[PDB]
């Protein structure tokens, strides 16, 4: 019955030891301390009455190393260099973080999951996991003072930082930047109304979820009928679904269950029109917040 | 639109530093190292072909300090004392954990939320948050080798340990013990079929969720109609709902929204019969996995 699926985050200890407070004048938020560098959102430079359409190039010129104050609560880190990369600041400090994990920087793609360490005044307060939506937002839980909170995946011992929180959109979702300084999607780090693209169902995640149902004995939606990937994807474009792109992790689920991807693509088409009062894994609507990897790890132990 | 509600866990660093591997013969699982004590499930003593209806009193007598092997991966801790409390073992080791947090032991009550550190071979692998169901199970994500994984709440800096994982029930949910050694509910740490009590909707959590909808502008279900707590609770007993018991955290939500508890109790009664195609916070069915505290913290910042 119960699927054994939860929203699972990485353990956050490694990253907790990297979080700091960055203060610049009257703005304060979080930064990420790795080696001799502290990363943080650039709108920390901004006075709270210029946050809509600020000029960051001018703000940057007006700053010196002494404009920034960096404190660890969980020390005082003297800022000895400062630079801007896209929407992030890159502050150099005199002391290297002795608990710097092995890490990389990467970009996360729509439908992929990552873990977030929510932080306030440099103090980690919670952790959760999200999927990057097709419109390059996340359905997170961020309040005032959460900017600089980080998102990350993990491969073995290596932490892949992929997200630094910047803002909340009119519809309550959230977005931020990659550590190359680019905002995700077409968003800008300005407090003005911005067009929001439409979200979509992440087809590959829905397929993963239907497989999870099969692994827990729920398979009434499976028929011999099949829909080609190419045919589904044409359908997808007209129905607010991402185009499907199989992966080795989805293939493993097809092998373990003996149900072919194309049978579940047909199933999605029929379910999108209605569940007819039936339920799948307790839900009466499609679920796209679990990835094929989540299903492989949590249900199959792979 | 988006509620800003996620499944939020405490940051797990403090507890990660407390996890160890306990090996006894051919069984291995996780333990919790605080001060000079290592806690772990007692079925680690059990040979894998006696796990249904074992005699733990006899097993205990057959053990010595040298029967147990405790290793930290994230050292070797020499066991110098051993005792059993209910369904847990309490192993004394020569070295005190220098990263023992400030902590207490407590029992968690139905409808209350706690964070879990899932662990395998003494290695923390994920974190998630669950609500204790009215039948004293949790809807978790545990595999073989996860026993000894711990659940905890946090008050300030103090970690309140409330759960040590023991087993998975026929319907895929999970249960374990408190650190006083009692299993939650009427369950026993034996690998036999056991009656499972029926689950129920946690009324107080449903009310919290409806308030969360109001805080996000969704209030079509609110009417002037009211149902008394006493009247609701009589209704609850016939409809697989917990009886409602208000709290100061629920009262805060009533004050902030200007909607009285009794109006939402009436609403629950009507919604239980059907949403009539309408949605609440994206859902077409009642939600009882968010507590009044979650709503206060994540939506109101209290
Ligand atoms: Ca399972
Ligand atoms: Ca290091
Ligand atoms: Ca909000
Ligand atoms: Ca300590």
């Amino acid at each position: 019955h119960h699927s054994g699926l939860v929203k699972m985050s990485h353990p956050s200890g490694d990253v907790e030891a990297c979080m700091v407070q960055v203060t610049c004048g009257s703005m304060t938020l979080n930064g990420l301390w790795l080696d001799n560098t502290v990363w943080c959102p650039r709108h920390v430079m901004c006075p709270a009455d210029q946050l809509s359409d600020p000029n960051y190039d001018a703000l940057l010129i007006s700053m010196t190393n002494h404009s920034f104050s960096v404190q660890k609560h969980i020390a005082n880190l003297r800022v000895v260099g400062h630079a801007m990369q896209g929407t992030l600041l890159k502050l150099t400090v005199d002391v290297a973080n002795p608990s710097t994990p092995a890490y990389t920087f990467t970009t996360v793609k729509p439908g992929a999951a990552f873990s977030v360490l929510a932080c306030y005044n440099g103090r980690p307060t919670g952790t959760f996991t999200v999927v990057m939506r097709p419109n390059y937002t996340i359905k997170g839980s961020f309040l005032c003072g959460s900017c600089g909170s980080v998102g990350y995946t993990k491969e073995g011992s290596v932490i892949n930082f992929c997200y630094m929180h910047q803002m909340e959109l009119a519809n309550g979702t959230h977005t931020g930047s990659a550590f190359d300084g680019t905002m995700y999607g077409a968003f800008m780090d300005k407090q003005v109304h911005q067009v929001q693209l439409t979200d979509k169902y992440c087809s590959v995640n829905v397929v993963a979820w239907l497989y999870a149902a099969i692994l827990n004995g729920c398979a009434w939606f499976v028929k011999p009928n099949r829909t080609s990937v190419v045919s589904f994807n044409e359908w997808a474009l007209a129905n607010q679904f991402t185009e499907f792109v199989g992966t080795q992790s989805v293939d493993m689920l097809a092998v373990k269950t003996g149900v072919a991807i194309e049978q579940l693509l047909y199933a999605i088409q029929q379910l999108y029109t209605g569940f007819q009062g039936k339920q799948i894994l307790g839900s009466t609507m499609l679920e796209d917040e679990f990835t094929p990897e989540d299903v492989n790890m949590q249900i199959m132990g792979v």
